[PDB]
């Protein structure tokens, strides 16, 4: 089997965690993996699909950048009979013929259940500053939608400050910087981020601005890679969702399925991962300490 997977790029040490897992994944199964990177533009996403298309692949994957304007190349796809899995973000599409499924965690379940940790711990009085996932991403806009569903329950928390630090380690440095220039000296109890790598460069501001990061303020966030199982087991942040990076399995899966002939496909497969927090990260980072250096020991090209 041939596909081609199209991916967003490699804002976050989880996104290339995310490729690495695809292409073992691939390899363990002998599929002939065509990956391409869009350095996080839609457009070569759409590229990069319109070759897998014109190549004649037997499957498409696609983890796309943002929900709209999909359903062009999804129908040449389809005229091409060739099967899409999406993987990771949604689409917005109004036939759901045009994919064959999509394999992906619940993104609004990872900010309840991180919401509802931070409401426990803090008791439900919390000042928060929300460090925002790029515009467009499912993976935002629905960590958001749970995290407000759950402290609209508590009339103690709220969010104080909220900007989008683009996923980036640099960024969420950036906008935490601003925030605690904002503030003008009033306390911050957390900072909610969208992803692990802002939540990183959040650290960094605190301590520039002389505060203690993971005590004074409260860090939690989502993806669980193993700088921030590092960081937990250092003190500096609290809690995180796990992300999985083997998304890939599922969508080979149903492709082989769909290729075998199998008719019945649910349109979603979906599991999410769970809370971890600085009670575990000591345990926790040695597990995943090695899973992680098969990583680092790769190669470097484009
Ligand atoms: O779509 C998944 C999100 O995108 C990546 O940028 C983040 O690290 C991850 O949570």
């Amino acid at each position: 089997t041939t596909v081609g997977f199209s991916q967003v790029g490699s804002e976050s040490g989880w996104r290339t965690s995310f490729s690495e897992a695809v292409k073992a994944e691939a390899k363990q199964r002998g599929i002939d993996l065509k990956f391409a990177d869009a350095q996080q533009k839609q457009e070569n996403q759409i590229k990069a699909v319109r070759s897998f298309i014109a190549q004649g692949v037997d499957a498409i994957i696609i983890a796309p950048v943002v929900e709209t304007g999909w359903k062009p190349v999804l129908k040449e796809a389809k005229r091409a009979k060739i099967p899409v899995v999406i993987v990771d973000r949604n689409i917005k599409v109004d036939d759901d013929s045009l994919f064959l499924t999509r394999i992906a965690s619940d993104f609004s379940e990872e900010g309840r259940k991180i919401g509802q940790w931070l409401m426990d711990k803090t008791q439900g009085n919390c000042d928060i500053a929300e460090l925002q996932g790029t515009v467009g991403a499912t993976a935002a806009i629905d960590r958001a939608a749970g995290f407000n569903q759950v402290i609209a329950n508590y009339p103690n928390a709220k969010i104080v400050r909220s900007q989008t630090g683009e996923f980036t380690r640099a960024k969420g440095k950036e906008v935490m910087e601003g925030f605690l220039k904002a503030q003008n000296g009033q306390p911050l109890c957390a900072v909610w981020s969208h992803n692990d790598e802002m939540a990183l460069g959040a650290v960094q501001a605190i301590k520039e601005a002389g505060l203690k990061p993971g005590k004074d303020i409260l860090i939690v966030s989502v993806d669980g890679v193993p700088d921030y199982f590092k960081a937990m087991a250092d003190g500096d942040v609290n809690a995180t969702v796990e992300l999985s990076p083997y998304l890939g399995g599922p969508a080979f899966d149903a492709i082989d399925a769909y290729l075998k002939g199998n008719k019945d496909q649910a349109k979603l497969i979906s599991t999410t991962g769970d809370v971890f927090t600085q009670e575990t990260a000591a345990a926790e980072y040695e597990k995943r300490r090695q899973q992680a250096a098969a990583l680092e020991h790769h190669h470097h090209h484009h």
